[PDB]
């Protein structure tokens, strides 16, 4: 089924705050913000978390844009392979969703990878949601365009068991 990290990591405090630090020229301005407005909304309606955008550096979750060697000492493997982390809920680099530019970044509509839907994935991560032996989960290792939508009881189940 689903998996959590060891000592069943979360936030402590139910709002969230993520700061965009930059964009691909991939995607508008607009669709970016649209496309993480979004995945945060998928989680929402399922958790005490509320998701507030914030234009600060001090924020819960911090989003962005790396080709290679970046900030977290990480470095992304060009095209494809990796395509984004992210790292459990806690301080500084915890709770922070990093994608990697080299990937083609859409809606999907089969031109590459939907910047939502892989968001949705690194957001689960965020939150403290671990990969899951469900093939059909949302935060299994596989990703495909929409069969969506996106949510599943597995992931349902592994955020219900953290926070509500
Ligand atoms: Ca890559
Ligand atoms: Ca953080
Ligand atoms: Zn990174
Ligand atoms: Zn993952």
């Amino acid at each position: 089924g689903f998996q959590t990290f060891e000592g069943d990591l979360k936030w402590h405090h139910h709002n969230i705050t993520y700061w965009i630090q930059n964009y691909s020229e991939d995607l508008p301005r607009a669709v970016i913000d649209d496309a993480f407005a979004r995945a945060f909304a998928l989680w929402s309606a399922v958790t005490p978390l509320t998701f507030t955008r914030v234009y600060s550096r001090d924020a819960d979750i911090v989003i962005q844009f790396g080709v290679a060697e970046h900030g977290d000492g990480y470095p992304f493997d060009g095209k494809d392979g990796l395509l984004a982390h992210a790292f459990p809920p806690g301080p500084g680099i915890q709770g922070d969703a990093h994608f990697d530019d080299d990937e083609l970044w859409s809606l999907g509509k089969g031109v590459g990878y939907s910047l939502f839907l892989v968001a949705a994935h690194e957001f689960g991560h965020a939150l403290g949601l671990d990969h899951s032996s469900v093939p059909e989960a949302l935060m299994y290792p596989m990703y495909r365009f929409t069969e969506g939508p996106p949510l599943h009881k597995d992931d349902v189940n592994g955020i219900r068991h953290l926070y509500g």
